[PDB]
């Protein structure tokens, strides 16, 4: 599923993620876009052989399970392929915990490098919330 920026934003406050840890919705909204494009079945295969699956990017060789990832965990005690579901309920529990690493939002490097800072808002203004 592509979901629309409003639809997930709305999605994502449903599932607990506005403010979640601080985070204001826009920041997960923006997050969301620039790792999946909005795309629940993204899938990116890392160099070091673990993948990150959905619309979060959430990786194998922490958080979920795959079966092809060596030596990794699964501390969101999932498959990775909830990870791609059109219900973001998963992912929304899963990155509950990534957020909570002590890095809070930096845990997705295309937040730090893309979102953070920014006027993170204008991705959920106009949108029914
Ligand atoms: C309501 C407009 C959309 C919402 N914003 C949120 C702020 C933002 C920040 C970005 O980088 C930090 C960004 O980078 C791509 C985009 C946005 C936008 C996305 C807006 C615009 C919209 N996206 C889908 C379709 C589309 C097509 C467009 O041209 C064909 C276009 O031209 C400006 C904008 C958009």
């Amino acid at each position: 599923k592509v979901f629309g920026r409003c639809e997930l934003a709305a999605a994502m406050k449903r599932h607990g993620l506005d403010n979640y840890r601080g985070y204001s919705l826009g920041n997960w909204v923006c997050a969301a876009k620039f790792e999946s494009n909005f795309n629940t079945q993204a899938t990116n295969r890392n160099t070091d052989g673990s993948t990150d699956y959905g619309i979060l990017q959430i990786n194998s060789r922490w958080w979920c399970n795959d079966g092809r990832t060596p030596g990794s965990r699964n501390l969101c005690n999932i498959p990775c392929s909830a990870l791609l579901s059109s219900d973001i309920t998963a992912s929304v529990n899963c990155a509950k915990k990534i957020v909570s690493d002590g890095n809070g939002m930096n845990a997705w490097v295309a937040w730090r490098n893309r979102c953070k800072g920014t006027d993170v808002q204008a991705w959920i203004r106009g949108c029914r919330l």
